[PDB]
């Protein structure tokens, strides 16, 4: 094992989100705005479409085979990135990274849900898994930055590949993905899960918080150059507090959510993220963003740790104990924000403006915040 | 004398707040006295309409009090306040019928309006140094908070130990002491013009919606309390004690601290905390579960009251010509609106749907209105 498959998911999410973030400081320097924006969103769009095809499959194949597929797909994704020097290869490698990320994330979260049956222990495990994901997001970009600065471009991809082989050796050691074991219980269909307001409310809260982070992610530096006229070295330093607060919140609230009540934690988290998004566009220097960005990260960790086990609790309370479809919906809500963010952020900012855009983000978060009371006590079947 | 006028206005404001706070755990207890049976569902709407009468009459009487104060000075209008306060105090003690309580509430409202206007006018006229007026108004307004702290447990502690009429007799006797002291005694931008711009209307709406939580929690919390957890009759006054104590700590601390972090952020946080506290209030299964949500509601209401009053002052000073009671006059419209609309709609809501749905609606209203305080910052 119960605790044995926790490091396999921790390591698997650590490297996958490492490849997601390490690509940032190395790609646009090689090619030298809207043309590169579609490249960053290739992972989100393709992985969004492949998400509905991974959920229903898990009822018969199992979780081990998707995890091994995520390992191998990350292997090709890092090896192609290490050697690619053209857009036509970079887009294909990024799409492979996206599909591998979707496979590995869905399989890992499903395996974590299936391994732990107690509610509090499952919440703690999901908190530590999201902590590993936040740690990977924190360590990705500076790692590639220093590698491309002193050592070279292909070196970080090779190092991530070596770590990937080590992770795959771990998977072969513990999981043993050699046989197809179908789950005895037949999972509920994915379309029927969209007719349950509990799952829709939880997925909407997760998607709205992740959209609130993924909109501020790509368009913040453009506003920084347009208004503050700041040096380039602290562009990642501005978003560093968001990652650090994300890691701290997801590591600390995994035990606190059970005691404080999940619905109250989700409500307070979305209120905090709405207030932080409101307060972000009023800063006039880099020092004013450490507060609101840290609050945004803490609120996102609040919502994630509160509503990741709430999907499993709802599925156990109402439907059968097959966790693939609900967490597939959760991953879709996770990744549609990253699909919407970098492609359309510049267009929306040029159309309406950045402070207005954060106004709608905070307003929608605050207005949908009272809807989290519905999850206080979903009646059983 | 300077001390005499200050003590007169302080005891008058305290008496008004005490009479407001002392009827909360007495009216439902009497109406039950005529656990047990849940027959109060048929009378909840009448209980709310009795509470709304004072606010309705006060809202009707605020525009009128100005001309009489201008024509015939200030001391004569204040004398009517004490006598009507005496009549309301005696009538509340000797009341036995539902009809008489409405008359007592209406007289209490008219006396409160007359006493407030006359006392603040006399305090403004007596002190003319332009600097001690702030301290005098501060102590006069803090008398209301002290009376609010002392009044709520008083009514629910003297009813079951001494008698129903005893707190009303003591309040009337306290009012009578000022009569001997009161016996030995001796312009622009009207309110309807000030409410036109949206910066002041949003402020008044924010204050009214923040106080509407306690306004709706007054008439229906005791009935729900006896219906659902069967506590003895002397916990009802103590249950609202956290709602006052947390209000005092909130108003002091955030009057100290709000200007550093921003007035609009404090208002938004207070509105959100009001919404979450009202949402978490009806989930308690015992009296000990209410010290948390009530304390949070009091703290958030203190946040809103301490943060939005300076915003109203700056807004009224920036564009229009203000007087000493300009912020008081606009603020009094918000509290009167809230107290008039709260219980009357709340009783109908608890009759039509369940009691927790009323708190759900008020919390949702507070949460959706909390974004609208963003407009107040950097006014033109
Ligand atoms: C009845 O007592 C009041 O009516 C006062 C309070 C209203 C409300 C309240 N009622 C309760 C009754 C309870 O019994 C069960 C228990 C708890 C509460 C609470 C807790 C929360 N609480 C807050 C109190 C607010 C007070 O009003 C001001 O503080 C004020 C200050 C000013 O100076 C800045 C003004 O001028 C600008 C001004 O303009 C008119 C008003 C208000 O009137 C004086």
């Amino acid at each position: 094992s119960r605790q044995l498959v926790l490091v396999v998911v921790f390591v698997a999410l650590l490297l996958d989100n490492m490849l997601f973030t390490v690509v940032v400081p190395i790609v646009p320097t090689f090619l030298y705005i809207t043309r590169v924006g579609v490249l960053f969103a290739s992972k989100a769009v393709m992985q969004l479409l492949v998400n509905p095809f991974v959920g229903p499959l898990t009822n018969r194949i199992g979780y081990h085979i998707p995890m091994f597929a995520g390992f191998v797909i990350m292997f090709l994704s890092t090896v192609m990135f290490a050697f690619s020097g053209t857009y036509t290869l970079l887009f294909v490698a990024r799409t492979l990274q996206g599909i591998g990320s979707s496979f590995s994330s869905v399989a890992g979260l499903g395996m974590l849900a299936s391994v732990y049956t107690d509610d509090h222990e499952r919440g703690r495990a999901m908190g530590t898994a999201l902590g590993g994901l936040a740690l990977g997001l924190l360590v990705g970009a500076p790692f590639g930055s220093v590698m491309y600065e002193f050592v070279g471009k292909s070196a970080p991809f090779l190092i991530l590949a070596f770590l990937a082989l080590l992770d795959g050796a771990l998977q072969l050691c513990i999981l043993q993905p050699s046989k197809v074991s179908p789950e005895s219980a037949k999972g509920t269909p994915l379309f029927m899960l969209l007719k349950d307001p509990y799952i829709l409310v939880a997925a909407g809260s997760i998607c709205f918080a992740n959209m609130g982070v993924a909109i501020l992610e790509p368009t913040l530096p453009i506003w920084m150059m347009q208004t503050m006229c700041s040096p380039k070295w602290q562009l990642g330093l501005a978003f560093l507090p968001a990652s650090v607060s994300y890691l701290i919140g997801t590591n600390l609230f995994g035990v606190l959510a059970n005691k404080m009540g999940r619905w109250l934690c989700s409500l307070i988290g979305m209120l905090v993220v709405g207030t932080s998004l409101l307060c972000v566009p009023l800063a006039h220097n880099i020092f004013g963003l450490i507060g609101p960005n840290a609050g945004l990260g803490l609120a996102i960790g609040m919502v994630d740790s509160s509503m990741m086990p709430i999907m499993g609790h709802l599925v156990d309370l109402r439907h059968t104990s097959v966790y693939g479809s609900v967490y597939a919906i959760a991953d879709v809500a996770f990744c549609m924000g990253f699909a919407i963010g970098p492609s359309t952020g510049g267009a929306i900012v040029k159309a309406i403006g950045f402070p207005w855009l954060m106004v709608i983000t905070g307003v929608i978060n605050i207005v949908y915040a009272p809807l989290c009371y519905y999850l206080r006590s979903p009646p059983a079947k």
